[PDB]
């Protein structure tokens, strides 16, 4: 009964894409390039290496390209009419027949599931997920007794490797799980294998795993009551607003099997209703996703993230094509399309193709946007505050702890300028899938600098991280939305408390972008309002980017470099100098991609200023040598952090015209600093420039009158903040 | 009888660009910019104020700025026909009327020759440079009375300031006295006074000025038995094939002054055959400007340079298109035009606009070139080695000393590819203009760093730099070319001496840039033969761009950062690393810019590897924390460095996918190594792949046959080197 293919690239699809060739440039130009890609490969043979290396080895390379040769041949058999490639297929496919089923386990031995054509079961479950796709392909090309025999001796086998007999692999929610459970599914509805599909779908009955089973990153294989398979996979890790857990670097990882095999379930079991599960979540994630991605579409480097992963990825003309053609034809997903310059081989990238055609391309709003966290949308979230045209861009961390991946980093931020990073989320300490370093996987210090506290933009205490960065007390926590209010184009708001990362103590952080009389741009304001039970050292950082230009306090240069601490990621910071407050605001400039920036910040006169650097206790050269700098508060029970962000002005190397390299702040002043309320006093240098900005702290309800005194002067005002002139 | 305007914008060149508005697309749109900028410093009104500030502050930018637009101004009127900006020239140049004759001495301290309306009579002359060709186009518009009071107590008194008053900022070769020189001659011109037109062409008779006298930058104010003025500035620091011996970033901020002047002599002297001088080393100098850049058109940053500067600057704008017009109609130039997008507003910039219009524009070819140093073309030299269209350059720097800018380091190199700086000459120590760092001035790490040679990818003996770093003695040195045969493409090989720089040992350093079978792309070869009369330490630095891979020796990380050494440059690197050779060669690979790169080198066992970073001993934050690699060998008379320059590869954090990154050196070896000749294998790692380079060091002579012994096999060949594939 069932034709093939129909999971991705339909029989009808194949008609329609034939009927178009030649009249779709976007598509035209793909089938060319992938045509002569899979061309060189037929040229060079078929090469299925006995498996050795980890990524960026031959043996990894030579799989991998395998993979994504077979799907690609698979669809240009299809839409060519052509055999050569369905010949390749079948010649590869009988080559890995002959050599798969006598493989040992992967002699490389880091993975927690070790695969058997590449060092983890991920990466076995990647080859199924690709090759499932060309086996839908050649199905018909193939004959009953061919089909036997790839079934019987690769396929079938295949597929129990990565699920039953790796059932610490298959039956968790996490990335890992989505592609496995996808590897399975794919290749059950290519075959009509009901026990795999349903294996694909609601995972494996009574695994026999135990407690506290772990994987290598530090996370727990297996939760309490969390079902497993596909459906759970789409319903844990998901907010409702479409925000995946792992962060966006690893969205966009799992946004291919989700999608991939959420389109085959629609196409061959639409009783399923997947892409109706859980409100319609994976549509909704792939408008999410592309939120999350700066001016030049660089996804924001939370949790562990390699910078300059971006929405150009294949993952994301997947997801984008997917989206556009099984969502609502959202007309801003082709505006992406036509960035990406590509579109997939099948019916969604002809959908995509025809709407830029037929003239439908909208521009993607990247937004202002709350985000949340948690299956039901009540553990913390993630706001991104926007100025104007993309032109300034903050993003607010204040999330649940994201699984495996996740960093201690309760309440941090980054910021950015129209796709320059100017204040920094570290990201990962690895280089993926660069063999030179550590087979290209995470690296010691991704745990021992990445993902501390001391790395971030937010507050430390007695230099220890958050939750004392143990994964499992990180894991029962989430930062709590206080309130966001981005309704005000020139004045963004947005507010949450910790109370958990450090017992005892309570983080109030308010982060605002604000454009007002005085100033060129907008700035960030920042309040970390903390309360505590006991006097503690508290450190800030600002990892910022870009060369020094001026400071206004004096600072000591030591003769030598020694490590700022002994712990919890103090051991990799150099300390590169020490300077003490001239008064109650202390100022940092800095010049970055042609533009200064300063740093403004209230200080005390017993305040240390610490610039440092990355790079001790480095042996490998494995961190980046980047500067920050630290506000270090001792013995201080309550206290209260106040810094604006300024960007002001421009350089040119080519002109050399330096102008408004100055700040315009006269003055940043708590005129209010109590558990109920903070307000305050901001001077521009411009004119009788001056705002006021009062936070209720304690009651967020947006009807809610309050009255205060500040200076025998009453100021009323409805909701959790108000931000007003002073005249 | 004179005409104005007639020394840049022509009478017939208003009545031409008048008839071709509209039709002229580059020139049309430059129009249109440049009127609304002038147009809202017009709204602005008109600003003198009293000279307090340095570069970057108030004062100096606002007079900077009036120049600027006092001769955009002057254009606009006569090709606009809009008396509006005439009365806006006449009111600040009244204004400057007005207060000028009264100001002091300016306030600051700093400069050799401080100025009126700025620190600097550099910046009072470039004021007069463009305000001359303001008062050229308002010349008709003022009556007789106006123009006497005008040349009376704000010219002529300006004109005198900066020559008769200040003959040791007037009387040198400079590019202080070339500004100085046009802007004495360009006020000349225009007022028609033979006087002040001789002065600038011949300077000033019978100076009076010391010998041996030093400037702020370390280099002697004048030359005994040197000639001053424009023409001695033409003769003297050029060589014959057009390099200006201060080097590119000074190369072209003097361009403008040369370029304008000469222009105007040519227009209203043409007696005096300024296009033919010195063989017409001004047109073809900008020829070799040009060859001076980079694949994004940024000069090489070869003695005080700041990084960045490009033929996109004012100066190239100005010197191409006056080449264009008064040269021979080069159509390369063209294209560099159209890369700028503007052109300037008179006959010049009309005929550009015109060739471009017509389809004349041909690229702009980018070559391997040697050029000679000195008046003469015998004080050494630079050579630029590229492969293919621009796909790697090599730059070897054997000059003379290069006046008061020049840095202490014969033989040095840096490496560039696609524009992408790979091995580096650091530059300058400043932040040119910007007004917190230094008053935008030479810093003093500019001395105690940015010139001393273990700052350069050189040999450095006895941690101490060439000629001691002492100006008095390297300014009577300069390294001398060996031989130079870029002839074929594939295999391009250069070679100088320097016996001066430590007096006692000789340094034969032979760079060539060689595609060979087994290799992705072209590497650079080094060979730096060593000889001495005592036993020394010697030091060659490798000063890498990018993200350290892999090496094959071990090295040790320390747990403290102390400073390299105590003196020359040493006492601002940072101790990173310290490692021993495994074996004969020693290997350190790295990522840039998407692409891989190895240094090879062959190693004694008793050598050190020192992993160094810049930043010690710098309290303000005035250097860069980029990283070398140092080979120190200590103890040893003789020696013979080899090393290799790969580049190979390439990574993309989108598509996550490593390609050929390590490197296709199996080995190095030195198979001969004597006085007399020097041989080097290379062996790639496919096996059949082995090539042998073979120099004569004492016989240049190109017909001069060698006959040598390696390993029992005799070789033969005619001229200093031959490179050859052994079977
Ligand atoms: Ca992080
Ligand atoms: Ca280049
Ligand atoms: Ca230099
Ligand atoms: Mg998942
Ligand atoms: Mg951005
Ligand atoms: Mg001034
Ligand atoms: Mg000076």
């Amino acid at each position: 009964a069932q034709e093939h293919p129909s999971l991705i690239l339909t029989k009808a699809g194949v008609e329609k894409i034939r009927a178009e060739l030649g009249n779709i440039p976007i598509f035209d130009a793909t089938l060319e390039k992938v045509k002569a890609e899979v061309d060189a490969e037929i040229a060079l043979g078929i090469d299925t290496p006995l498996p050795k290396d980890y990524s960026g080895g031959y043996t990894h390379e030579r799989h991998k390209r395998n993979f994504f040769i077979l799907q690609k041949a698979g669809v240009l058999y299809q839409i060519l009419n052509d055999e050569k490639y369905a010949l390749y297929i079948k010649d590869m496919l009988f080559q890995y027949e002959g050599m798969y089923k006598d493989l040992p386990v992967h002699p490389q031995t880091r993975s927690y599931a070790r695969g058997k054509l590449f060092w983890q079961c991920l990466n076995d479950s990647n080859w199924l997920v690709y090759v499932s796709q060309a086996y839908d392909c050649v199905y018909d090309y193939l004959s009953k007794k061919e089909r036997k025999q790839l079934e019987k001796n690769l396929f079938r086998p295949f597929a129990d490797y990565i699920s039953i007999e790796n059932p610490q692999f298959y039956n968790r929610v996490h990335n890992h799980s989505t592609w496995g459970n996808a590897a399975v599914g794919m290749i059950g509805l290519v075959m009509g294998d009901e026990e795999l599909i349903q294996r694909a779908l609601y995972g494996i009955e009574d695994d026999g795993l135990p407690i506290g089973a772990k994987d290598n990153d530090g996370g727990f294989i297996k939760v309490e009551g969390q079902k497993a398979g596909f459906l759970a996979n789409i319903d844990e890790p998901f907010s409702p607003d479409g925000y995946y857990t792992e962060g966006p670097y690893y969205q966009r990882y799992a946004m291919y099997p989700f999608l991939i095999f959420a389109e085959a379930l629609h196409n061959v079991r639409p009783q399923q209703k997947i892409f109706e599960h859980k409100d319609g979540v994976l549509l909704k994630s792939v408008n999410t996703l592309l939120s999350l991605s700066d001016a030049d579409g660089e996804f924001f480097p939370l949790n562990d993230a390699q910078k300059g992963m971006s929405y150009h990825s294949r993952e994301l003309v997947t997801a984008v094509d997917i989206a556009y053609h099984y969502g609502n034809h959202n007309p801003q997903l082709l505006s992406i399309a036509e960035e990406q310059g590509q579109v997939l081989l099948d019916d969604s990238g002809l959908a995509v193709a025809l709407g830029i055609r037929e003239g439908k391309s909208e521009d993607f709003q990247k937004k202002s946007i709350k985000l949340s966290d948690g299956a039901n949308g009540d553990q913390g979230g993630v706001a991104i505050l926007r100025y104007g045209n993309e032109a300034m861009t903050l993003v607010y961390k204040y999330a649940a702890q994201g699984l495996s991946h996740g960093h201690y980093d309760k309440l941090s931020f980054s910021l950015y300028e129209k796709g320059t990073e100017i204040l920094q989320d570290y990201g990962l300490a690895r280089f993926v899938n660069i063999e030179q370093k550590g087979g290209g996987n995470y690296l010691k210090e991704n745990t021992t600098w990445a993902k501390q506290t001391i790395a971030h933009n937010t507050l430390v205490q007695n230099e220890t991280s958050h939750f004392e960065g143990k994964y499992e007390v990180g894991s029962q926590h989430h930062s709590e939305l206080y309130f966001f209010d981005a309704s005000n184009p020139e004045v963004q708001v947005v507010s949450a408390k910790e109370q958990n990362a450090y017992p005892g103590t309570e983080m109030h952080r308010t982060m605002a972008l604000i454009k007002t009389d005085g100033f060129e741009k907008p700035f960030v304001l920042d309040i970390l309002r903390v309360g505590s039970n006991a006097a503690n050292q508290y450190d800030l950082p600002f990892y910022f980017k870009g060369q020094v230009m001026q400071t206004n306090f004096d600072f000591t240069t030591p003769k030598s470099l020694e490590p700022l601490g002994s712990d919890n990621g103090y051991q990799h910071l150099w300390s590169e100098g020490l300077g003490q407050p001239k008064g109650d605001n202390s100022q940092l400039s800095w010049l970055e991609n042609g533009r200064f920036y300063t740093l403004t910040t209230a200080t005390n006169n017993d305040d240390e200023l610490h610039f440092v650097r990355i790079g001790a206790n480095d042996p490998e050269f494995n961190l980046r040598r980047d500067a920050g700098l630290i506000i270090r508060r001792k013995n201080t029970k309550n206290t209260t952090f106040v810094s604006i962000l300024e960007s002001h002005g421009h350089y040119s190397p080519v002109s050399e015209f330096s102008v408004n390299a100055n700040s315009s702040i006269s003055k940043i002043e708590l005129m209010l600093d109590t558990k109920e309320y903070t307000a305050v006093l901001i001077d521009a240098k411009s004119n009788t420039e001056q705002t006021l900005l009062i936070l209720a702290n304690e009651n967020k309800n947006v009807n809610k009158e309050h009255i205060i005194e500040i200076k025998g002067k009453e100021y009323r005002w409805t909701g959790p903040y108000q931000f007003i002139k002073i005249n």
